[PDB]
This record gives C-alpha cells, sequence and structure tokens, in this order.
C-alpha cells in the first residue's frame, strides 16, 4: 500500500498545460527538463501543506512523465512549487505510484 491519497486521475487538456506551463519553469532547471512540449492526457491531485496536482503526460509516442505541482497557503512563498515529477519513461509512469 502507498500513502499519498492520488485524488483522481481523468482527462487532462491545456488546463493542465497551465499547471505544466507553470511548474515546467522550475522543472526545467529543476532536473534539467523542459515539459510545455508534453501532452497531459490525465491528472490527479492531493492535499497536504496546501494542494498539489498530478500529471500523467507524455512527451512523444512511447513514454511518459508524472509530474507533481504543489500549492501552499500557509507559507505562500512556496505556492504551485513542483518538488515532484518523473519524466522520460515507460514502465513506472504510471498514476502517482512512479
Amino acid at each position: 500500500m502507498i500513502p499519498g491519497g492520488l485524488s483522481e486521475a481523468k482527462p487532462a487538456t491545456p488546463e493542465i498545460q497551465e499547471i505544466v506551463d507553470k511548474v515546467k519553469s522550475q522543472l526545467e532547471e529543476k532536473t534539467n527538463e523542459t515539459y510545455g512540449k508534453l501532452e497531459a492526457v490525465q491528472y490527479k491531485t492531493q492535499v497536504v501543506a496546501g494542494t498539489n496536482y498530478y500529471i500523467k503526460v507524455r512527451a512523444g509516442d512511447n513514454k511518459y512523465l508524472h509530474l507533481k505541482v504543489f500549492k501552499s497557503l500557509p507559507g505562500q512563498n512556496e505556492d504551485l512549487v513542483l518538488t515532484g515529477y518523473q519524466v522520460d519513461k515507460n514502465k513506472d509512469d504510471e498514476l502517482t505510484g512512479f
């Protein structure tokens, strides 16, 4: 069993692309990623020190990347601080258990 509480995981459109465009800046220079050129097909969400969003987005035609966009409130300073994510995978990029 794994904690977290991934809320859901429905289809994703450019609305997840914003959550994706909001973290791809930090995600770009975090793991030298890039995002933005990927299509988010679905997403989920969790509740912790604020609110995060997990996304099942792909970056080609045989690979997926799960990002972890996180928003706070009690320490706004962070706000949409995607501190978790994964890219270039085709075996452990399922939902959030990636």
